[PDB]
C-alpha cells in the first residue's frame, strides 16, 4: 500500500493547498456546486398525483422507494468506515466528505416522499426497514454491506464494487421514474429522482477516476465479473422481484438499459465494453 | 457501550425517519442552513489592505493563519476516523457528516487566505507546514492528534477533548481577528472569520448536546482538568508564543476572554464555571 499515490502516508493530508491532483480537485467543486437540500423539493402538490395513480404504479413506486430509504445511508457506512478514512489525498477526502452529506439528503429525501405519500403508518414500518422485510431488496443490500465487512477485498475491487451500487444498483429505478416523468406523473417524485441521479452520476465518476489513480488493481477478468454479477442482481430485481410492466415498461428493454449503464462504467474504467448494446429509451 | 443510546448497534441506522432525537435533527438543520463556499467570500479587495498593515500586524495574522490551515483538517481526521463512526444515531451521523464538509470549506478558506496575503512561496511553505516548522503550533496541534489516536480515552472524555479543540483553541484567534474588524481591516479575513466562527460555536454545542445523551461519562473533575488544560496552553499561544500586543491587545484581558469561553463550554456541558470571569471585550 506504501506505492499507492492515493493510499500512502502523506503529512501535508490536513492542508488543502498547494493542490496535488487537480483532476479531483475539480470532480470535488462539481459536487459542491451540485449542493442541494431537500426542502427544495416541492412535494405539497404530490399527494394529488399519487392519488391518481393506479393501484400497480404505486406498488411499484412504494417497492422502489423501499430499496432507496436505506441505499444511501449503506453508502455513507462504507465512505465513512472506508474509503474516507483509507484514502490520504486532501482532495480526495474533499469529495468523500461532501458525498457522505449528499448522500445523508438523499436519505432524508426518500424518507420525505415515502412519509409524503404513504399516511398510513402500518405500510411506514414496512418500507423503512425493505431490509429487514422485503427479501427482494434485502439481496441488493446483503450484495453492498458485504462489500464493507470484506477485509480481504483490495481497495480496487472495493471501489469498482461501490461503483457498481451508485451505478448500476440505481439505473433501473432512476430509468422507471424517468419513464413516469414522461408520462406526466408525480413531479416531486421526478425532480428529486433528477438532482439525486445528477449526484449519482457525479459519485460513480469519482469512483472511476479513483480506480485510474490505483497502482496495483484487479485484472480486467475480476472487473467485468464484479459489474457482471451486479448487473444480474439488477436486472433480476426489475423483471422478476420487481416487474417494470406495472407501470408500462418492456421488461426486456429495461434489462438491455441496465447493460448499456454497465458498459459506459467500463469504458470510464478504460475497459472494453461488455455487453455492447445501444441505450433503449 | 451496549448500555449507551448514542453508540450502541442500532439497525434503523441506515434510515433517517422516523426522527428517534429531534434535539440532534435540529441541531444538523441549523448546520445545513448555513452552508456556504469558499467562493463566497471576496478577496479581491483584501491585497491591498493586507499591504496598509504594520510588519507585526502581518507577522501575527500570518501566524493566526498557520494554525488554522491545518486546525479543521486534524478536526475532520478525528470525525472521520472516529467519532462519525462510533455513533449509530442516525441524526447524530447526519451532523457529523456536515461538519465534515463544512470543515473542509473551512481548510480551503484559510489555504485561499495565506494564498492571498503571501505571494512568495518560499514564505507559504513555512506556514503551510506549521505542524513541522513552528514549534508554537505543533503543541496545540499535537494535543489533539493525540486525542485521535488515544485508544484508552472514551468517547465522553474525547468528546469533551476535541469541544474545548473548537472552543477554546479557536477563541483566541477568533477575538484577534474580530478586533481588527473593529479597527476596519482586512474584510476578507474577517469575513470569513465570522461564517467560520458561526459553524465553530455550532461544532461547539453539538459536542455538548452529545456529552448530554452520554449516560456514563467522566466525572467532573476529569473535565475541568481537560478544560483547563486546553485554557492554558490557548493563552500561552496568544500571550508567549505570539502576543496579541502586536496587533494592539492587551495580554492580560486576552488570557480573561479565553477563561470565559471555557466558563461558557462548562455551562453549556451542565457544570458549574470555572474562572467566573466576565467577557472583557
Ligand atoms: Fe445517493
Ligand atoms: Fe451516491
Ligand atoms: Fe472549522
Ligand atoms: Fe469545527
Amino acid at each position: 500500500v506504501e506505492d499507492e499515490p492515493l493510499l500512502r502516508e502523506n503529512p501535508r493530508r490536513f492542508v488543502v493547498f498547494p493542490i496535488e491532483y487537480h483532476d479531483i480537485w475539480q470532480m470535488y467543486k462539481k459536487a459542491e456546486a451540485s449542493f442541494w437540500t431537500a426542502e427544495e423539493v416541492d412535494l405539497s402538490k404530490d399527494i394529488q398525483h399519487w392519488e391518481a395513480l393506479k393501484p400497480d404504479e404505486r406498488h411499484f413506486i412504494s417497492h422502489v422507494l423501499a430499496f432507496f430509504a436505506a441505499s444511501d445511508g449503506i453508502v455513507n457506512e462504507n465512505l465513512v468506515e472506508r474509503f474516507s478514512q483509507e484514502v490520504q489525498v486532501t482532495e480526495a477526502r474533499c469529495f468523500y466528505g461532501f458525498q457522505i452529506a449528499m448522500e445523508n439528503i438523499h436519505s432524508e429525501m426518500y424518507s420525505l416522499l415515502i412519509d409524503t405519500y404513504i399516511k398510513d403508518p402500518k405500510e411506514r414500518e414496512y418500507l423503512f426497514n425493505a431490509i429487514e422485510t422485503m427479501p427482494c431488496v434485502k439481496k441488493k443490500a446483503d450484495w453492498a454491506l458485504r462489500w464493507i465487512g470484506d477485509k480481504e477485498a483490495t481497495y480496487g475491487e472495493r471501489v469498482v464494487a461501490f461503483a457498481a451500487v451508485e451505478g448500476i444498483f440505481f439505473s433501473g429505478s432512476f430509468a422507471s421514474i424517468f419513464w413516469l416523468k414522461k408520462r406526466g406523473l408525480m413531479p416531486g417524485l421526478t425532480f428529486s429522482n433528477e438532482l439525486i441521479s445528477r449526484d449519482e452520476g457525479l459519485h460513480c465518476d469519482f469512483a472511476c477516476l479513483m480506480f485510474k489513480h490505483l497502482v496495483h488493481k484487479p485484472a480486467e477478468q475480476r472487473v467485468r465479473e464484479i459489474i457482471t454479477n451486479a448487473v444480474r442482481i439488477e436486472q433480476e430485481f426489475l423483471t422478476e422481484a420487481l416487474p417494470v410492466k406495472l407501470i408500462g415498461m418492456n421488461c426486456t428493454l429495461m434489462k438491455q438499459y441496465i447493460e448499456f449503464v454497465a458498459d459506459r462504467l467500463m469504458l470510464e474504467l478504460g475497459f472494453n465494453k461488455i455487453f455492447r448494446v445501444e441505450n433503449p429509451f
